[PDB]
Protein backbone atom coordinates (compact mmCIF):
# COMPACT_ATOMS: atom_id res chain seq x y z
CA UNK A 1 0.00 0.00 0.00
CA UNK A 2 1.08 3.65 -0.65
CA UNK A 3 1.23 5.87 2.00
CA UNK A 4 -1.15 8.26 2.59
CA UNK A 5 -1.02 11.56 0.81
CA UNK A 6 -3.59 14.90 1.05
CA UNK A 7 -3.37 17.41 -1.34
CA UNK A 8 -3.10 21.14 -0.17
CA UNK A 9 -1.34 20.03 3.06
CA UNK A 10 1.98 19.62 4.51
CA UNK A 11 2.61 15.65 4.30
CA UNK A 12 5.63 15.22 6.40
CA UNK A 13 7.50 11.64 5.87
CA UNK A 14 10.56 10.56 8.04
CA UNK A 15 11.13 6.93 5.82
CA UNK A 16 13.24 7.28 2.72
CA UNK A 17 10.62 4.41 1.33
CA UNK A 18 7.76 6.36 2.22
CA UNK A 19 8.65 9.49 0.38
CA UNK A 20 9.73 7.29 -2.33
CA UNK A 21 6.50 5.64 -2.33
CA UNK A 22 4.12 9.01 -2.43
CA UNK A 23 6.82 10.90 -4.94
CA UNK A 24 6.97 7.70 -7.63
CA UNK A 25 2.73 7.67 -7.52
CA UNK A 26 2.37 11.21 -7.39
CA UNK A 27 4.37 10.93 -10.56
CA UNK A 28 2.57 8.68 -12.34
CA UNK A 29 -0.78 11.07 -11.66
CA UNK A 30 -0.21 13.92 -13.32
CA UNK A 31 2.63 15.67 -10.66
CA UNK A 32 6.30 17.02 -11.98
CA UNK A 33 8.32 16.64 -8.38
CA UNK A 34 10.73 19.77 -7.50
CA UNK A 35 12.69 18.58 -4.53
CA UNK A 36 14.45 21.37 -2.50
CA UNK A 37 17.24 20.16 -0.22
CA UNK A 38 18.02 21.64 3.44
CA UNK A 39 19.51 21.19 6.58
CA UNK A 40 16.88 22.92 8.06
CA UNK A 41 16.90 26.10 9.68
CA UNK A 42 15.25 28.08 7.10
CA UNK A 43 15.52 31.41 6.28
CA UNK A 44 14.05 33.79 2.85
CA UNK A 45 16.69 32.08 0.86
CA UNK A 46 15.18 28.81 1.51
CA UNK A 47 11.65 30.50 0.73
CA UNK A 48 12.98 31.44 -2.53
CA UNK A 49 14.16 28.00 -3.78
CA UNK A 50 10.91 26.40 -2.99
CA UNK A 51 9.02 29.31 -4.62
CA UNK A 52 11.03 28.68 -7.85
CA UNK A 53 9.99 24.87 -7.78
CA UNK A 54 6.40 26.39 -6.57
CA UNK A 55 6.16 27.74 -9.91
CA UNK A 56 6.44 24.81 -12.47
CA UNK A 57 3.12 23.70 -13.59
CA UNK A 58 2.10 20.40 -11.81
CA UNK A 59 4.85 20.79 -9.53
CA UNK A 60 4.06 18.77 -6.11
CA UNK A 61 7.16 20.44 -3.95
CA UNK A 62 9.64 18.18 -1.50
CA UNK A 63 10.97 19.88 1.12
CA UNK A 64 14.08 17.63 2.48
CA UNK A 65 14.92 18.66 5.69
CA UNK A 66 18.68 16.46 6.82
CA UNK A 67 21.31 17.77 8.62
CA UNK A 68 23.83 15.40 7.08
CA UNK A 69 26.84 14.82 9.33
CA UNK A 70 28.77 13.29 6.47
CA UNK A 71 29.67 17.13 5.24
CA UNK A 72 30.62 18.30 9.14
CA UNK A 73 34.14 18.46 9.06
CA UNK A 74 36.22 16.66 11.70
CA UNK A 75 36.03 19.97 13.26
CA UNK A 76 32.81 21.08 12.12
CA UNK A 77 29.96 21.42 15.10
CA UNK A 78 27.29 19.11 13.98
CA UNK A 79 25.53 19.25 17.32
CA UNK A 80 25.35 23.19 17.37
CA UNK A 81 23.95 23.27 14.16
CA UNK A 82 20.50 25.16 14.52
CA UNK A 83 17.58 23.18 14.71
CA UNK A 84 14.01 24.34 14.56
CA UNK A 85 12.08 21.61 13.33
CA UNK A 86 8.14 23.34 14.39
CA UNK A 87 9.15 26.72 12.92
CA UNK A 88 10.55 24.91 9.25
CA UNK A 89 7.86 23.30 9.01
CA UNK A 90 5.29 26.24 9.79
CA UNK A 91 7.08 28.30 6.95
CA UNK A 92 6.85 25.11 4.70
CA UNK A 93 3.00 25.33 5.30
CA UNK A 94 2.44 28.74 4.65
CA UNK A 95 4.42 28.52 1.64
CA UNK A 96 2.07 25.74 0.53
CA UNK A 97 4.79 22.96 0.42
CA UNK A 98 3.27 19.69 0.53
CA UNK A 99 6.03 17.19 1.26
CA UNK A 100 8.67 17.57 4.10
CA UNK A 101 10.84 14.76 4.14
CA UNK A 102 12.58 14.47 7.41
CA UNK A 103 14.68 11.37 7.80
CA UNK A 104 17.13 10.47 11.15
CA UNK A 105 20.89 10.05 10.09
CA UNK A 106 20.06 6.33 10.66
CA UNK A 107 17.44 6.30 8.07
CA UNK A 108 20.00 7.95 6.04
CA UNK A 109 22.80 6.10 6.86
CA UNK A 110 21.92 2.51 8.46
CA UNK A 111 25.09 0.78 7.18
CA UNK A 112 27.26 4.10 8.46
CA UNK A 113 29.30 5.86 5.83
CA UNK A 114 30.31 2.85 3.13
CA UNK A 115 30.00 3.05 -0.55
CA UNK A 116 30.59 7.30 -1.45
CA UNK A 117 30.83 9.69 -3.72
CA UNK A 118 34.14 11.08 -4.64
CA UNK A 119 34.03 13.89 -6.03
CA UNK A 120 36.48 15.26 -8.58
CA UNK A 121 39.28 17.77 -7.92
CA UNK A 122 37.29 21.09 -7.60
CA UNK A 123 36.69 19.52 -4.63
CA UNK A 124 39.99 19.80 -3.05
CA UNK A 125 39.55 23.46 -3.99
CA UNK A 126 38.36 26.96 -2.47
CA UNK A 127 35.94 25.83 -0.26
CA UNK A 128 37.72 22.33 -0.32
CA UNK A 129 40.56 24.09 1.05
CA UNK A 130 39.80 24.03 4.85
CA UNK A 131 37.26 21.51 4.60
CA UNK A 132 38.97 18.87 2.25
CA UNK A 133 36.17 15.95 2.55
CA UNK A 134 33.33 18.37 2.58
CA UNK A 135 31.90 18.44 -0.62
CA UNK A 136 31.92 14.35 -0.44
CA UNK A 137 29.48 14.60 2.48
CA UNK A 138 27.55 16.73 0.06
CA UNK A 139 27.03 15.27 -3.03
CA UNK A 140 26.99 11.58 -1.03
CA UNK A 141 23.68 13.13 0.86
CA UNK A 142 22.39 14.44 -2.76
CA UNK A 143 23.00 11.57 -4.75
CA UNK A 144 20.75 9.96 -2.26
CA UNK A 145 18.19 12.28 -1.72
CA UNK A 146 17.64 12.29 -5.69
CA UNK A 147 17.71 8.70 -6.00
CA UNK A 148 15.27 8.35 -3.26
CA UNK A 149 12.37 11.16 -4.20
CA UNK A 150 13.26 10.88 -7.88
CA UNK A 151 12.64 14.59 -8.63
CA UNK A 152 12.18 15.81 -11.88
CA UNK A 153 14.47 19.17 -11.25
CA UNK A 154 16.26 19.67 -8.30
CA UNK A 155 16.60 23.16 -6.92
CA UNK A 156 20.12 25.02 -5.33
CA UNK A 157 20.99 27.94 -4.18
CA UNK A 158 24.04 30.02 -6.36
CA UNK A 159 24.99 31.67 -3.11
CA UNK A 160 27.00 28.31 -2.37
CA UNK A 161 28.36 28.44 -5.99
CA UNK A 162 30.95 26.03 -5.83
CA UNK A 163 28.10 23.21 -4.08
CA UNK A 164 25.89 23.77 -6.92
CA UNK A 165 28.88 23.40 -9.68
CA UNK A 166 29.92 20.03 -8.07
CA UNK A 167 26.25 18.80 -7.94
CA UNK A 168 26.02 19.69 -11.89
CA UNK A 169 29.35 17.42 -12.33
CA UNK A 170 27.65 15.39 -9.92
CA UNK A 171 24.43 14.98 -12.12
CA UNK A 172 26.85 14.53 -15.67
CA UNK A 173 29.49 12.52 -14.45
CA UNK A 174 26.81 9.66 -13.41
CA UNK A 175 24.06 10.42 -16.19
CA UNK A 176 21.18 11.47 -13.70
CA UNK A 177 18.35 12.25 -15.63
CA UNK A 178 17.12 15.48 -13.18
CA UNK A 179 17.14 18.78 -14.06
CA UNK A 180 19.71 21.14 -11.59
CA UNK A 181 17.92 24.64 -11.42
CA UNK A 182 19.94 27.29 -9.38
CA UNK A 183 18.14 30.26 -8.16
CA UNK A 184 19.94 33.47 -7.28
CA UNK A 185 21.19 34.83 -4.52
CA UNK A 186 18.92 35.99 -1.53
CA UNK A 187 20.48 39.31 -0.09
CA UNK A 188 19.58 41.66 3.01
CA UNK A 189 18.87 44.97 2.02
CA UNK A 190 22.47 46.34 1.91
CA UNK A 191 23.29 43.46 0.02
CA UNK A 192 24.64 40.60 2.57
CA UNK A 193 23.73 37.20 1.05
CA UNK A 194 21.27 35.48 3.71
CA UNK A 195 22.99 32.96 5.74
CA UNK A 196 21.86 31.18 9.44
CA UNK A 197 25.63 32.53 10.36
CA UNK A 198 25.01 36.28 9.74
CA UNK A 199 23.63 35.98 13.37
CA UNK A 200 26.90 35.46 14.84
CA UNK A 201 28.19 38.80 14.04
CA UNK A 202 28.86 41.71 16.28
CA UNK A 203 27.65 44.93 15.46
CA UNK A 204 31.42 46.13 13.59
CA UNK A 205 31.45 42.64 11.92
CA UNK A 206 28.11 42.89 10.55
CA UNK A 207 28.55 46.42 9.30
CA UNK A 208 32.10 45.51 8.22
CA UNK A 209 30.42 42.11 6.57
CA UNK A 210 29.16 43.98 3.64
CA UNK A 211 32.36 44.36 2.08
CA UNK A 212 31.55 41.01 0.46
CA UNK A 213 28.87 41.82 -1.53
CA UNK A 214 30.17 45.45 -2.19
CA UNK A 215 33.69 43.95 -3.30
CA UNK A 216 31.44 41.48 -5.98
CA UNK A 217 29.14 44.32 -7.62
CA UNK A 218 32.27 46.80 -7.62
CA UNK A 219 34.26 43.58 -9.49
CA UNK A 220 30.98 42.85 -11.91
CA UNK A 221 30.66 46.93 -12.80
CA UNK A 222 34.70 47.64 -13.39
CA UNK A 223 34.93 44.30 -15.48
CA UNK A 224 34.50 46.28 -18.39
CA UNK A 225 37.67 47.39 -17.97
CA UNK A 226 39.07 43.70 -17.93
CA UNK A 227 40.00 41.09 -15.36
CA UNK A 228 42.55 42.85 -13.51
CA UNK A 229 40.60 46.18 -13.33
CA UNK A 230 38.03 43.90 -11.62
CA UNK A 231 39.87 41.98 -9.20
CA UNK A 232 41.69 45.19 -7.93
CA UNK A 233 38.44 46.59 -7.84
CA UNK A 234 36.68 44.07 -5.48
CA UNK A 235 39.93 43.79 -3.14
CA UNK A 236 40.42 47.58 -2.51
CA UNK A 237 36.80 47.26 -1.00
CA UNK A 238 37.85 44.15 0.83
CA UNK A 239 41.00 45.93 1.90
CA UNK A 240 38.40 49.31 3.02
CA UNK A 241 37.05 46.94 5.76
CA UNK A 242 38.64 46.33 9.22
CA UNK A 243 38.47 42.61 10.56
CA UNK A 244 37.74 40.98 7.47
CA UNK A 245 40.42 37.78 6.52
CA UNK A 246 39.98 37.47 3.48
CA UNK A 247 40.33 33.61 2.68
CA UNK A 248 40.64 33.56 -1.47
CA UNK A 249 38.99 35.65 -3.72
CA UNK A 250 39.24 33.93 -7.01
CA UNK A 251 37.58 34.94 -10.46
CA UNK A 252 37.01 31.17 -12.43
CA UNK A 253 35.01 30.15 -15.38
CA UNK A 254 31.09 29.51 -14.96
CA UNK A 255 32.32 26.12 -14.39
CA UNK A 256 35.09 27.16 -12.08
CA UNK A 257 37.92 26.40 -14.63
CA UNK A 258 40.33 28.89 -15.26
CA UNK A 259 38.96 31.59 -15.91
CA UNK A 260 39.19 33.75 -19.60
CA UNK A 261 40.32 36.76 -20.10
CA UNK A 262 37.43 37.62 -22.05
CA UNK A 263 33.20 35.69 -21.37
CA UNK A 264 31.41 35.07 -18.54
CA UNK A 265 32.97 34.12 -15.14
CA UNK A 266 32.12 33.61 -11.12
CA UNK A 267 34.27 35.85 -9.03
CA UNK A 268 34.06 34.31 -5.43
CA UNK A 269 35.22 35.31 -2.00
CA UNK A 270 35.37 33.75 1.56
CA UNK A 271 36.19 35.46 4.62
CA UNK A 272 36.64 35.04 8.23
CA UNK A 273 35.38 37.91 10.54
CA UNK A 274 35.70 36.69 14.19
CA UNK A 275 34.68 32.99 13.92
CA UNK A 276 32.14 33.44 11.74
CA UNK A 277 33.40 32.38 7.95
CA UNK A 278 31.12 33.89 5.46
CA UNK A 279 30.79 32.92 1.33
CA UNK A 280 29.92 35.18 -1.75
CA UNK A 281 30.06 35.14 -5.34
CA UNK A 282 28.97 36.98 -8.28
CA UNK A 283 28.79 36.39 -12.42
CA UNK A 284 31.24 38.78 -13.86
CA UNK A 285 31.07 39.65 -17.60
CA UNK A 286 34.83 40.11 -18.52
CA UNK A 287 34.95 43.14 -21.11
CA UNK B 1 13.10 7.57 -29.78
CA UNK B 2 15.14 5.65 -32.32
CA UNK B 3 14.22 3.12 -34.47
CA UNK B 4 13.51 0.47 -32.57
CA UNK B 5 12.70 -3.39 -34.06
CA UNK B 6 10.56 -5.96 -31.89
CA UNK B 7 11.65 -9.45 -31.97
CA UNK B 8 15.29 -8.39 -33.05
CA UNK B 9 18.56 -7.09 -31.82
CA UNK B 10 18.75 -3.14 -31.94
CA UNK B 11 22.42 -2.16 -31.16
CA UNK B 12 22.88 1.24 -29.85
CA UNK B 13 25.88 3.22 -29.16
CA UNK B 14 24.55 6.47 -28.00
CA UNK B 15 23.46 6.51 -24.06
CA UNK B 16 20.34 9.18 -24.92
CA UNK B 17 19.50 6.64 -27.62
CA UNK B 18 19.11 3.70 -25.21
CA UNK B 19 18.14 5.87 -22.34
CA UNK B 20 15.52 6.96 -24.54
CA UNK B 21 14.09 3.24 -25.58
CA UNK B 22 14.58 2.33 -22.40
CA UNK B 23 12.07 4.83 -20.80
CA UNK B 24 9.83 4.39 -23.83
CA UNK B 25 9.49 1.03 -22.61
CA UNK B 26 9.38 1.08 -19.59
CA UNK B 27 6.34 3.82 -19.90
CA UNK B 28 4.13 1.33 -22.11
CA UNK B 29 4.19 -1.25 -19.08
CA UNK B 30 7.58 -3.55 -19.72
CA UNK B 31 9.53 -4.28 -17.81
CA UNK B 32 13.74 -3.43 -18.42
CA UNK B 33 16.09 -5.87 -17.45
CA UNK B 34 19.49 -5.04 -17.64
CA UNK B 35 22.54 -7.70 -17.98
CA UNK B 36 25.99 -5.65 -17.79
CA UNK B 37 29.24 -7.19 -19.53
CA UNK B 38 32.47 -6.73 -20.90
CA UNK B 39 31.46 -9.17 -24.01
CA UNK B 40 33.46 -11.87 -24.95
CA UNK B 41 30.62 -13.54 -24.12
CA UNK B 42 30.05 -17.70 -23.15
CA UNK B 43 27.57 -19.62 -21.41
CA UNK B 44 27.66 -17.89 -18.44
CA UNK B 45 26.67 -14.80 -20.33
CA UNK B 46 24.07 -16.41 -21.28
CA UNK B 47 22.67 -17.75 -18.30
CA UNK B 48 22.37 -14.44 -16.95
CA UNK B 49 20.40 -13.52 -20.52
CA UNK B 50 17.95 -16.30 -20.09
CA UNK B 51 17.40 -15.37 -16.22
CA UNK B 52 16.54 -12.12 -17.25
CA UNK B 53 14.42 -13.09 -20.00
CA UNK B 54 12.28 -15.04 -17.92
CA UNK B 55 10.82 -12.26 -16.14
CA UNK B 56 7.20 -11.64 -17.56
CA UNK B 57 6.83 -8.53 -19.73
CA UNK B 58 10.65 -8.48 -20.05
CA UNK B 59 12.81 -6.58 -22.31
CA UNK B 60 16.48 -7.16 -22.16
CA UNK B 61 19.30 -5.27 -23.15
CA UNK B 62 22.51 -6.10 -22.62
CA UNK B 63 25.65 -3.96 -22.41
CA UNK B 64 28.76 -4.73 -23.87
CA UNK B 65 31.51 -1.97 -22.27
CA UNK B 66 34.94 -3.07 -21.50
CA UNK B 67 35.30 -0.25 -18.86
CA UNK B 68 39.01 1.45 -18.94
CA UNK B 69 38.39 2.37 -15.60
CA UNK B 70 38.41 -1.03 -13.91
CA UNK B 71 41.73 -1.66 -15.52
CA UNK B 72 44.94 -1.14 -13.54
CA UNK B 73 47.32 -0.89 -16.58
CA UNK B 74 46.94 -0.11 -20.14
CA UNK B 75 48.49 -3.61 -20.80
CA UNK B 76 45.76 -5.61 -19.10
CA UNK B 77 43.21 -3.43 -20.69
CA UNK B 78 44.77 -3.89 -23.95
CA UNK B 79 44.65 -7.38 -23.39
CA UNK B 80 41.15 -7.98 -22.43
CA UNK B 81 39.86 -10.42 -24.95
CA UNK B 82 36.93 -8.21 -27.12
CA UNK B 83 34.96 -10.75 -29.80
CA UNK B 84 32.41 -8.28 -30.90
CA UNK B 85 30.72 -10.76 -33.66
CA UNK B 86 30.47 -13.03 -32.00
CA UNK B 87 29.02 -11.50 -29.06
CA UNK B 88 26.08 -9.97 -31.26
CA UNK B 89 25.59 -13.32 -32.88
CA UNK B 90 24.82 -14.94 -29.44
CA UNK B 91 22.38 -12.11 -28.46
CA UNK B 92 20.98 -12.74 -31.30
CA UNK B 93 20.36 -16.80 -30.64
CA UNK B 94 18.70 -15.86 -27.47
CA UNK B 95 16.06 -13.36 -28.58
CA UNK B 96 17.81 -10.40 -27.05
CA UNK B 97 16.63 -7.23 -28.25
CA UNK B 98 18.84 -4.56 -27.15
CA UNK B 99 22.48 -4.52 -26.99
CA UNK B 100 24.16 -1.38 -25.55
CA UNK B 101 27.65 -0.89 -26.81
CA UNK B 102 28.88 2.38 -25.54
CA UNK B 103 32.14 4.17 -26.67
CA UNK B 104 34.72 5.12 -23.98
CA UNK B 105 34.25 8.87 -24.69
CA UNK B 106 30.63 8.60 -24.51
CA UNK B 107 31.09 6.96 -20.99
CA UNK B 108 34.31 9.14 -19.81
CA UNK B 109 33.87 12.36 -21.73
CA UNK B 110 35.30 14.06 -18.62
CA UNK B 111 38.27 11.54 -18.16
CA UNK B 112 37.68 10.22 -14.41
CA UNK B 113 36.35 13.30 -12.62
CA UNK B 114 33.28 12.35 -10.14
CA UNK B 115 33.33 8.80 -9.39
CA UNK B 116 32.20 5.97 -6.66
CA UNK B 117 34.10 5.22 -3.66
CA UNK B 118 33.87 1.56 -2.75
CA UNK B 119 33.70 0.67 1.34
CA UNK B 120 36.75 -1.34 2.94
CA UNK B 121 35.45 -4.35 1.29
CA UNK B 122 36.83 -3.20 -2.00
CA UNK B 123 40.43 -3.02 -0.27
CA UNK B 124 40.71 -6.76 0.09
CA UNK B 125 40.81 -10.17 -1.89
CA UNK B 126 40.57 -8.83 -5.38
CA UNK B 127 40.86 -5.05 -4.06
CA UNK B 128 44.22 -5.82 -2.18
CA UNK B 129 47.27 -5.43 -5.30
CA UNK B 130 44.38 -3.46 -7.19
CA UNK B 131 42.69 -0.75 -5.14
CA UNK B 132 41.52 0.94 -7.89
CA UNK B 133 39.81 -1.76 -9.19
CA UNK B 134 36.19 -1.68 -7.76
CA UNK B 135 35.81 1.68 -8.06
CA UNK B 136 36.26 1.59 -11.57
CA UNK B 137 33.69 -1.23 -11.59
CA UNK B 138 31.24 0.69 -9.30
CA UNK B 139 31.50 3.60 -10.78
CA UNK B 140 30.71 2.02 -14.08
CA UNK B 141 27.67 0.15 -13.00
CA UNK B 142 26.23 3.24 -11.10
CA UNK B 143 26.40 4.86 -14.75
CA UNK B 144 24.81 2.07 -16.81
CA UNK B 145 21.76 2.10 -13.77
CA UNK B 146 21.32 5.64 -14.46
CA UNK B 147 21.66 5.38 -18.62
CA UNK B 148 19.17 2.14 -18.79
CA UNK B 149 17.22 2.64 -15.25
CA UNK B 150 16.51 -1.29 -15.28
CA UNK B 151 13.91 -2.74 -12.80
CA UNK B 152 16.07 -5.41 -12.24
CA UNK B 153 19.68 -5.47 -13.00
CA UNK B 154 21.46 -9.48 -13.24
CA UNK B 155 25.70 -10.51 -12.17
CA UNK B 156 26.60 -13.82 -12.08
CA UNK B 157 27.80 -15.28 -8.24
CA UNK B 158 31.26 -16.49 -10.09
CA UNK B 159 32.33 -12.74 -9.58
CA UNK B 160 30.88 -13.07 -5.82
CA UNK B 161 33.35 -9.67 -4.34
CA UNK B 162 32.05 -7.89 -6.95
CA UNK B 163 28.00 -9.18 -6.72
CA UNK B 164 28.55 -7.66 -2.70
CA UNK B 165 29.68 -4.59 -3.36
CA UNK B 166 27.37 -3.98 -6.11
CA UNK B 167 24.99 -4.90 -3.89
CA UNK B 168 25.98 -2.40 -1.21
CA UNK B 169 26.13 0.53 -4.13
CA UNK B 170 22.30 -0.40 -4.43
CA UNK B 171 21.84 -0.34 -0.61
CA UNK B 172 24.18 2.70 -0.03
CA UNK B 173 22.78 5.38 -2.71
CA UNK B 174 19.47 4.00 -2.24
CA UNK B 175 19.09 2.66 -5.79
CA UNK B 176 15.51 1.72 -7.01
CA UNK B 177 16.75 -1.55 -8.83
CA UNK B 178 16.79 -5.33 -7.68
CA UNK B 179 20.11 -6.72 -7.89
CA UNK B 180 19.68 -10.17 -8.76
CA UNK B 181 22.43 -12.74 -8.63
CA UNK B 182 22.59 -16.10 -11.23
CA UNK B 183 24.42 -18.87 -9.80
CA UNK B 184 28.19 -20.02 -11.83
CA UNK B 185 27.76 -22.08 -14.60
CA UNK B 186 30.30 -24.48 -14.75
CA UNK B 187 31.80 -26.96 -17.43
CA UNK B 188 31.28 -30.59 -17.60
CA UNK B 189 34.01 -31.16 -15.13
CA UNK B 190 33.44 -28.07 -12.58
CA UNK B 191 35.57 -25.04 -14.12
CA UNK B 192 33.53 -22.19 -13.99
CA UNK B 193 33.19 -20.44 -17.13
CA UNK B 194 35.01 -17.04 -17.43
CA UNK B 195 35.96 -15.29 -20.56
CA UNK B 196 39.69 -16.01 -19.07
CA UNK B 197 39.71 -20.03 -19.61
CA UNK B 198 40.66 -19.22 -23.04
CA UNK B 199 44.44 -18.61 -22.13
CA UNK B 200 44.70 -22.08 -20.30
CA UNK B 201 46.40 -24.45 -22.45
CA UNK B 202 45.84 -28.20 -22.41
CA UNK B 203 47.55 -28.72 -19.42
CA UNK B 204 46.52 -25.71 -17.37
CA UNK B 205 42.74 -26.70 -18.40
CA UNK B 206 43.44 -30.24 -17.02
CA UNK B 207 44.97 -28.65 -13.51
CA UNK B 208 42.71 -25.80 -13.31
CA UNK B 209 39.88 -28.22 -12.60
CA UNK B 210 41.64 -28.11 -8.97
CA UNK B 211 39.63 -25.34 -8.10
CA UNK B 212 36.21 -26.18 -8.42
CA UNK B 213 36.83 -29.80 -6.74
CA UNK B 214 38.53 -27.88 -4.09
CA UNK B 215 35.81 -26.06 -2.83
CA UNK B 216 32.98 -28.81 -3.70
CA UNK B 217 35.38 -30.90 -1.55
CA UNK B 218 34.97 -28.12 1.06
CA UNK B 219 31.49 -27.82 0.80
CA UNK B 220 30.85 -31.31 1.65
CA UNK B 221 33.91 -31.38 4.29
CA UNK B 222 32.18 -28.62 6.48
CA UNK B 223 30.08 -31.00 8.15
CA UNK B 224 33.23 -31.05 10.38
CA UNK B 225 33.87 -27.33 10.39
CA UNK B 226 35.66 -25.10 9.26
CA UNK B 227 39.29 -26.06 9.67
CA UNK B 228 38.39 -29.55 8.10
CA UNK B 229 36.81 -27.34 4.94
CA UNK B 230 39.58 -25.51 4.57
CA UNK B 231 42.18 -28.09 4.85
CA UNK B 232 40.12 -30.15 2.52
CA UNK B 233 40.26 -27.65 -0.37
CA UNK B 234 44.14 -26.94 0.84
CA UNK B 235 44.97 -30.50 0.19
CA UNK B 236 43.16 -30.44 -3.35
CA UNK B 237 45.15 -27.96 -4.43
CA UNK B 238 48.80 -28.51 -3.34
CA UNK B 239 47.61 -31.70 -5.19
CA UNK B 240 46.91 -29.45 -8.65
CA UNK B 241 50.16 -29.27 -10.78
CA UNK B 242 51.25 -26.00 -11.72
CA UNK B 243 48.32 -24.42 -9.45
CA UNK B 244 49.63 -21.37 -7.54
CA UNK B 245 46.98 -20.39 -5.20
CA UNK B 246 46.71 -16.27 -4.22
CA UNK B 247 44.25 -16.56 -1.65
CA UNK B 248 42.03 -18.99 0.01
CA UNK B 249 39.57 -17.55 2.02
CA UNK B 250 36.41 -18.73 4.02
CA UNK B 251 34.04 -15.64 4.85
CA UNK B 252 30.12 -14.59 6.50
CA UNK B 253 28.50 -14.39 3.55
CA UNK B 254 28.45 -10.34 2.96
CA UNK B 255 32.60 -10.63 3.14
CA UNK B 256 32.19 -7.54 6.03
CA UNK B 257 33.35 -7.27 9.54
CA UNK B 258 31.39 -10.33 10.63
CA UNK B 259 32.93 -13.15 11.41
CA UNK B 260 32.11 -16.79 9.92
CA UNK B 261 29.19 -18.13 11.91
CA UNK B 262 26.77 -20.74 9.91
CA UNK B 263 26.56 -19.62 6.23
CA UNK B 264 29.14 -18.33 4.40
CA UNK B 265 31.15 -18.27 1.13
CA UNK B 266 34.66 -19.93 -0.05
CA UNK B 267 36.59 -18.18 -2.33
CA UNK B 268 39.58 -18.89 -3.90
CA UNK B 269 42.20 -16.85 -6.72
CA UNK B 270 45.13 -18.95 -8.55
CA UNK B 271 47.26 -18.50 -10.65
CA UNK B 272 47.59 -20.99 -14.01
CA UNK B 273 50.80 -19.31 -15.80
CA UNK B 274 49.42 -15.72 -16.30
CA UNK B 275 46.04 -16.62 -15.86
CA UNK B 276 44.67 -15.88 -12.71
CA UNK B 277 41.26 -18.12 -11.89
CA UNK B 278 38.93 -17.18 -9.63
CA UNK B 279 35.80 -19.41 -7.92
CA UNK B 280 33.59 -19.15 -4.93
CA UNK B 281 30.89 -22.06 -3.28
CA UNK B 282 28.05 -21.51 -0.94
CA UNK B 283 29.29 -23.38 2.55
CA UNK B 284 27.08 -24.10 5.14
CA UNK B 285 29.33 -25.00 8.84
CA UNK B 286 28.39 -28.06 10.51
CA UNK B 287 25.14 -28.89 8.61
C1 LIG C 1 22.62 20.64 -0.24
C2 LIG C 1 22.55 20.30 1.25
C3 LIG C 1 21.07 20.30 1.75
C4 LIG C 1 23.16 18.92 1.47
O1 LIG C 1 23.14 18.50 2.84
C5 LIG C 1 23.40 21.33 2.11
O2 LIG C 1 24.79 21.35 1.70
C6 LIG C 1 22.81 22.79 1.93
O3 LIG C 1 21.80 23.15 2.61
O4 LIG C 1 23.40 23.59 1.04
C1 LIG D 1 30.16 -5.59 -13.95
C2 LIG D 1 30.99 -5.16 -15.15
C3 LIG D 1 30.17 -5.31 -16.44
C4 LIG D 1 31.41 -3.68 -15.01
O1 LIG D 1 32.20 -3.26 -16.11
C5 LIG D 1 32.34 -5.99 -15.23
O2 LIG D 1 33.12 -5.80 -14.01
C6 LIG D 1 32.08 -7.52 -15.42
O3 LIG D 1 31.93 -7.99 -16.55
O4 LIG D 1 31.99 -8.24 -14.34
Amino acid sequence: AIPAFHPGELNVYSAPGDVADVSRALRLTGRRVMLVPTMGALHEGHLALVRAAKRVPGSVVVVSIFVNPMQFGAGGDLDAYPRTPDDDLAQLRAEGVEIAFTPTTAAMYPDGLRTTVQPGPLAAELEGGPRPTHFAGVLTVVLKLLQIVRPDRVFFGEKDYQQLVLIRQLVADFNLDVAVVGVPTVREADGLAMSSRNRYLDPAQRAAAVALSAALTAAAHAATAGAQAALDAARAVLDAAPGVAVDYLELRDIGLGPMPLNGSGRLLVAARLGTTRLLDNIAIEIG
